[PDB]
């Protein structure tokens, strides 16, 4: 696969022949350097990648007189390339509590399989085949996030998931979904899906995705909601589900 990305990257840079070859050298040198920084904290490595993005984006416009309109495409090609290559080294580092967190969240979600959409006031009626299918399609995308290496592709999965969510809500209510309808539905989808390495995926995106795509409202709104969904689940309690500590503890055990 990576060879496919390398070919696509090299072929893509010839398109800009002049500046292209230059960017390729800079990119190859950045990776060579990251090899020597493998032992640093994931935060610092994230900083090297974030700086690399910034510095290369400001080196074309100037030295290459490249149109600020074509830059975006290029940057996406660069992220695809380097992240496709760093993935094995920066995703869920043994040097972080990423794995311990993936496990706690997984165990946590697995212990909450008794939580119903009703308890969460979720505007989703799975007794309606169409809605049920929307729900499973949503889960599919959230789960497939883990199989993607590039942060942008991981984001695309989150977006595809949320779009199935809105249709599930639309069909159930027979009208457009309200603002307050989303988050509860996403929490439900995550509870029923228990997405692989949820915490590692969230951190990876936050660490190596071009920040320009995370708080711009586009995929940023969806990403923020998923983080908010995980946090909601982490601290979910009796009152949270609209119950008395009594009931809650009953379910949680028996
Ligand atoms: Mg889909």
């Amino acid at each position: 696969e990576t060879d496919r990305v390398s070919k696509e990257f090299i072929e893509f840079l010839k398109t800009f022949h002049k500046t292209g070859q230059e960017i390729y050298k800079q990119t190859k040198l950045f990776l060579e350097g990251m090899h020597y920084k493998r032992d640093l904290s994931i935060e610092e490595q994230s900083e090297c990648a974030q700086d690399f993005y910034h510095n290369v984006a400001e080196r074309m416009q100037t030295r290459g007189k490249v149109p600020p309109e074509r830059v975006e495409k290029i940057m996406d090609q660069i992220e695809k390339y380097i992240m496709t290559r760093l993935y094995k080294y920066v995703f869920c580092p043994e040097t972080t509590d990423d794995e311990k967190k993936d496990l706690a969240i997984q165990k946590r979600i697995r212990a909450l399989r008794w939580v119903t959409p009703q308890m969460l006031c979720v505007p989703v009626n799975e007794d309606i085949p169409e809605v049920s299918d929307m729900v499973v399609k949503a889960i599919t995308d959230i789960i497939e996030m883990d199989s993607k290496r590039v942060p942008r592709d991981k984001l695309a999965c989150i977006t595809k998931c949320s779009k199935h969510i809105f249709n599930a809500i639309k069909i159930t209510k027979n009208e457009p979904a309200s603002a307050d309808d989303f988050l509860p539905t996403l929490i439900y989808i995550v509870l029923k899906g228990n997405p692989p390495r949820l915490q590692s995926n969230i951190q990876y995106i936050t660490r190596f995705c071009n920040p320009s795509r995370l708080m711009t409202g586009e995929d940023g709104y969806y990403f923020t909601n998923l983080c908010c969904a995980v946090a909601f689940i982490e601290k979910l309690d009796a009152q949270s589900l609209n119950l008395s500590q009594e009931d809650f503890d009953r379910y949680m055990s028996g």
